[PDB]
């Protein structure tokens, strides 16, 4: 039995006796992701470059892959009839869905993350988090400001050498590979569990001069291990989604901590940090700011930022211990 | 005018008054690259996971992405009738083409570079160097031992967010985007020049403990600039084809020096270093071991290794200066 | 609001408060159809012709597009956990599903119809019919032998200039276009209604010498109309699915009546005639053997054949009237 | 050896010692065909139905499949720099290429044949004839008025269940299947010969009332063979590129004679009849008006019509004989 993402979401909804709304939603996401992968890989680009002249587009009509992705997600999630509030990294205010189209879910998402790696063709992705609306209040931003522990679903798609969608829900993490020949995501790894202890460390060392003493001490120990074993390898793609996926698949540790330009960290809590922290915990890994769990921070601003350390349990705890030692 | 790789190649052929044999060769190579790009993106993988039944291939005896890539390249290039000797990373010996398919070209390639990245779905690519056979004797492995200065053409395909072929010949370097909807490479950057100076440095800092003092000093300048300017950012994908392509397009530096641990460096002279050094020089960059131009080494083994430092000419010149000052 | 086939089947199941099983089934069909379209269009055929040598397949391994289609349908329908009996034109006996995989539906299908048009690249398709199992008896052939009026769902996919899936259920017929870029069927025509009266007649006139007097009289009147208007155009692709689709879209009449080689007709009742007759009636058109409604014949053999006339109401009734006049 | 159209074309170029200009032209034409094949198969149609929003194109002002095809062909062929005069069905006048893009070839094409089939999704195709400019004067429409005997190359792409390019030149006819997974045409039938005699006849019998007595007599022989052999089967897709390709591959006959109604026939001499007659003769078939070889007519208008009867040489010879016996 081959298992497609479609069959799997549907069968899980049936196990949960859902009314179908969340199913509809996940199907939406899965379509929007295909639509993104295909534009990311440059299909149809010969039209941009005048294979057929220029008469297709009018006055001015084009999209940057970032704007296009954003429109795809918004419109496809709205068509699911499943959502009430969306938060996009691209919109300064939460988007409230029109009542005729309104369902009970809240979706925070990064439509295309890794934008410093776009023009150089390095791996980029899409990051998403889903909440049930709590309240019966007229929908509003407040419904987005839930801590990560309350996610129903979260994950990301990675547009790498191939396209992969990873999905975490209450019972674990499953990976599905996009077969672009038929437009199906094919379950390829079931119940994914992160190695306890990796041998790769992943951070931008360009900020070495602005790290705190604990990051600095940890990095040193990665290079010059007190016990004299082989040093961790370094890997920093520069796209959170790729660096985080490698982390999950290979083991190891990923860091984006505080720096002067970003004293509170760079990465966004809602659509970058929380989803990736939920995937990580369901896969038996950890996700800390250095001081507390990411999934426990109650956010107060939809574009709030937080420091993030995540990955294999022994590597992250090893880092927390340095923090606990310096404090 | 839209310009496809096939048209460009063919015009370049007529300007130079070639017999057609080398053009034949470049069309072949472009065909191999589209075929690998498709396998890499995972089309028809649904067949591998039992969608049409016959589900005993689960303990995989079937060929890996790298064995496929190799077979395509070797096969598509014999069928060009333009080559006599091939060297592939995956073959311990030079391949001597059958007399009835013999042509006058020698080809060095790394059918799929970035194998540690294969699993985690991070960018990977293909790299090639083309030479002419000078010798009038039987073709043999010595035919592939010609310094990089002698290259007639070299380049690489990156399988990243999208697939790009970058091709450098005597008159400079061009970038062609693969539009997978019609299987054409489209010209998108003509006559590419890297910038004098970057703000990115790329090296596996995991080996800090094995770094020679010049590397160590340079790295320190990048993080703690003595003149208090902005620190360079750090990126290491860990696929040479990706780090290199970023270096080309954004500027900056890429390093794989000898550590104490492995004294000649890790990267291979004939089908990793040479083609990349040639692309970089043709683009205005430099490519040095620290002590000499990469392209001037006389290779003595077709799997020989070399340290390589390549990229923006100011950033490489500055490192060169540290090496000297370390007398 | 763009509507994909996925969203639509799911939303219809939710309107009907289904438990999801039929939904699962239709999703299965929709995946299997994509898998078929892609093989039909020859993706990957370069491997057949040794783009990479021959080392992929072992001993002997290949499929004819007919056998491949059949395996796709069987395995994909079985994985839906929704079916109990399948009937394929390819299998002499009804297939009973294993109990661990057993749902309540019966599916009769032609995995790839139009086989005389395969080697010449003319349009071919897939035809399907679905029944609820009536009985509580241990599943058996008997569950397939239901008249057409008891179909829950039926339709076909056409592999033509583009790929289209047409689906009829209790409330009408909807057409969905396969966008091969993203693997989504996109609803493109809602509530399709056949023109009352066409201007095209479609039959193999090669059997003119073996038609009955009514077919002969009707054909004549198509060419030499008593009222002196413009004669009907002729069109006979030789694939039931294409000829039937044109009929639906353009109006007109399609005929495969009795001939000496086939006194009871050629086309199969279960997987060729019944599904196409259900689509036709839901679209406001007719479907008769000449003597009775197709959907009313209670079949007694899963491979039973029946004569078929179908299409626009005034054209078919006009033909029935000739039959009623000769009897 | 696998043989792609690009490689074949290029070898044919070197055997004949061409300057490269015509090869350039054929590569262009193959590129146009892949681009049309993609539009025809409906990739990115999800964009047209509002998947990324911006859903005011619903009253379609945007260009039809046939206007797109035309633009591609005209544009890809000017960019070859190999042509001076083009004639397209869709242009009432010959196009004279700009001096700076001028080459020596004249091209007659029907960018998308089978327009009555466009909607119903039945096969459609593209047809082309290439000539040399003899004249030394300014290029003009008269340059395209050279009889089919003068063709340097002609052929057609069928967009059917799959897409095929069939190319005929002085030494015969070859069939290339498009593998859309890598955008290569692969050689699959080399040096194609039609069979002496078929068992299929293809004509729009809707015009029976306007048929000349020879056609009428021949049709009668096909249904009621005087010698009591098996009656021919009948097929009429109604796309010339499809009926013709079936005729080529299975044998038999294809007819579009003059009816009383339209005395010169319907099909166009320069870009429908000529290229097909040339493919048929090069394959061992015949192509006659009933009174003369198609390829020998001196055209006098670039949109002139001709009756055409083509296919197996015994089946056409037999009709020719009826025409004579009708003195
Ligand atoms: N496809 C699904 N996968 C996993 N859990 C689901 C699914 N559908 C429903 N559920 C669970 O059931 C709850 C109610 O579902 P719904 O009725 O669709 O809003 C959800 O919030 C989930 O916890
Ligand atoms: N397509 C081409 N692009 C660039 N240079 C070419 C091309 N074809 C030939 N040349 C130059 O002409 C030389 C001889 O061509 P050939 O006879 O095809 O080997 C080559 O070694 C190149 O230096
Ligand atoms: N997706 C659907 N579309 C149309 N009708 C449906 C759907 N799902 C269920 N139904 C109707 O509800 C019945 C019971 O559905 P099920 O519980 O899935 O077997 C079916 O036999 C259909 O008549
Ligand atoms: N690729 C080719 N295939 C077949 N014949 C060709 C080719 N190239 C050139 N020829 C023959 O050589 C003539 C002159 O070639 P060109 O100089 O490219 O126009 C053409 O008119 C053809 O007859
Ligand atoms: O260049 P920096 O500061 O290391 O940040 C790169 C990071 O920023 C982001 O692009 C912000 O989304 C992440 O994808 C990535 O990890
Ligand atoms: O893990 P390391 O030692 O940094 O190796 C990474 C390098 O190895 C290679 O995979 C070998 O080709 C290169 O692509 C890449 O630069
Ligand atoms: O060649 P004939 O006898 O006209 O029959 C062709 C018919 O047979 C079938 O191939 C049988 O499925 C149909 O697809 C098609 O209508
Ligand atoms: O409906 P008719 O008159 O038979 O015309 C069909 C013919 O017309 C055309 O569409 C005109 O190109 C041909 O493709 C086809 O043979
Ligand atoms: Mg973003
Ligand atoms: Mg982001
Ligand atoms: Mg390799
Ligand atoms: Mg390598
Ligand atoms: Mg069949
Ligand atoms: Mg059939
Ligand atoms: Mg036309
Ligand atoms: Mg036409």
């Amino acid at each position: 039995n081959i298992v497609t993402l479609t069959r799997f979401v549907m069968e899980e909804g049936r196990k949960a006796r859902g009314t179908g709304e969340m199913t509809q939603l996940l199907n939406s996401l899965c379509t929007a992701v295909k639509a993104i992968s295909t534009a990311v890989r440059k299909a149809g680009i010969a039209h941009l470059y005048g294979i057929a002249g220029s008469t297709n587009v009018t006055g001015d009509q084009v999209k940057k892959l970032d704007v296009l992705s954003n429109d795809l997600v918004i419109n496809v999630l709205k068509s699911s009839f499943a959502t009430c509030v969306l938060v996009s990294e691209e919109d300064k205010n939460a988007i409230i869905v029109e009542p005729e189209k309104r369902g009970k879910y809240v979706v925070c998402f990064d439509p295309l993350d890794g934008s410093s790696n776009i023009d150089c063709l390095v791996s980029i992705g899409t990051i998403f988090g889903i909440y049930r609306k709590n309240s019966t209040d007229e929908p509003s931003e407040k419904d987005a400001l839930q801590p990560g522990r309350n996610l129903v679903a979260a994950g990301y798609a990675l547009y790498g050498s191939a396209t992969m969608l990873v999905l975490a829900m209450v019972n674990g993490v499953n990976c599905f590979m996009l077969d672009p020949a038929i437009g199906q995501f094919i379950l390829v790894d079931r119940d994914v569990k992160i190695k306890k202890k990796g041998s790769i460390y992943s951070i931008n060392e360009g900020y070495a001069k602005e790290f705190d003493p604990a990051i600095t001490e940890y990095i040193q120990r990665k290079k010059f291990p007190p016990d004299n074993s082989a040093p961790y390898g370094a890997r920093y793609v520069g796209s959170m989604v790729a660096d985080v996926h490698r982390t999950l698949v290979y083991g190891g540790i990923f860091m984006y901590p505080a720096n002067k330009k970003s004293p509170k960290g760079k990465l966004r809590l809602l659509y970058e940090c929380n989803p990736m922290a939920y995937v990580m915990e369901k896969a038996g890994g950890l996700a800390t700011t250095g001081k507390e769990a990411v999934l426990d921070i109650v956010p107060t601003d939809i574009h709030q930022r937080a420091p993030i350390i995540l990955g294999s349990p022994e590597d992250v705890t090893e880092l927390l211990e340095i923090y606990q030692k310096h404090a």
